[PDB]
């Protein structure tokens, strides 16, 4: 990757955006005609919020994995006026709009991404990036309709203890993040485990109205089970969502529950 970018290089087409501060479009290089993702922003309120760093640990990190599952970015660029991000573009949309509209997933849909998913986290683990971001709206879906993680930013190298004041809901969050101690790879076991309830159930399991009963149900780890949710699917959920991050399994076991196995296209 050594050639450098512009706008004049690109024709923009329609906002697939409102993108997380700033929007994301369908473009083509020129050139090549390549169909593609764009990123924008504004960077005068990405500085604002002093997020320059963490938006460059997003674009290095997103970089240089490479994995089917993974949303590539290619490159990026900027004026002065902003910051362009060339990514991976995924025809299919957002999980988050998947489930919006079936409202919840049958099990071999949900056991199928949650093996993407497990993939995904494995070679991330490999290099020890930790994601601790996973939640629907940063899952893609692309042509084959195959999961793919976006959204790196928030993503660390383990283990850490970092400060990092908490946005997005506490809903994904494990005990660990939210309570301020050290964590590690098991963060994203929680999240996998979060995920699959939601997927199956239409709701994340420890949803609430108020952030600070949210904190309270992540804390005590309280959720239950609609009847629809079949034994083994409850089985690999209540293993991976555990107070203990030790006493989650490994993405190897996660693999080879009998109720992915069984439901998984994989
Ligand atoms: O709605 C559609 O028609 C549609 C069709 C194809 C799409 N595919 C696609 N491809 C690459 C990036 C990307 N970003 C987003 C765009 C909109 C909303 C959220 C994100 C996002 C997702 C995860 C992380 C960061 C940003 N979306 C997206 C939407």
């Amino acid at each position: 990757k050594k050639r450098q970018w512009a706008l004049e290089d690109f024709e923009i087409g329609r906002p697939l955006g409102k993108g997380k501060f700033g929007n994301v479009y369908l473009a083509r290089e020129k050139q090549s005609k390549f169909i593609l993702a764009l990123k924008v922003l504004f960077k005068a309120q990405l500085e604002k919020a002093g997020v320059e760093h963490q938006l460059r640990r997003e674009v290095e990190i997103q970089s240089h994995l490479r994995h089917p599952n993974i949303l590539r970015l290619y490159g990026y660029f900027h004026d002065a006026t902003r910051v362009y991000l060339i990514l991976e573009y995924a025809p299919l949309g957002t999980v988050y709009r998947e489930l919006q509209k079936l409202s919840k997933f049958d099990e071999q849909r949900t056991a199928t991404y949650i093996t993407e998913l497990a993939n995904a986290l494995s070679y991330c683990h490999s290099k020890r990036v930790i994601h601790r971001d996973i939640k629907p709206e940063n899952l893609l879906l692309g042509s084959a309709g195959e999961l793919k993680i976006a959204d790196f930013g928030w993503s660390v190298h383990a283990p850490s203890s970092r400060r990092d004041t908490l946005c997005g809901t506490l809903d994904y969050l494990p005990p660990e993040m939210i309570e301020g101690r050290m964590h590690d790879e098991k963060v994203d076991l929680w999240s996998l485990g979060v995920l699959c309830y939601e997927f199956l159930v239409g709701k994340p399991p420890f949803e609430a109205n108020t952030y600070q009963e949210t904190y309270k149900r992540i804390s005590r780890v309280e959720f239950t089970f609609p009847d629809f949710v079949t034994e083994g699917a409850r089985d690999l959920i209540s293993r991976l969502l555990k107070h203990n991050p030790s006493q989650r399994p490994m993405l190897r076991e996660v693999l080879e529950h009998p109720w992915i196995t069984a439901n998984s296209s994989k």
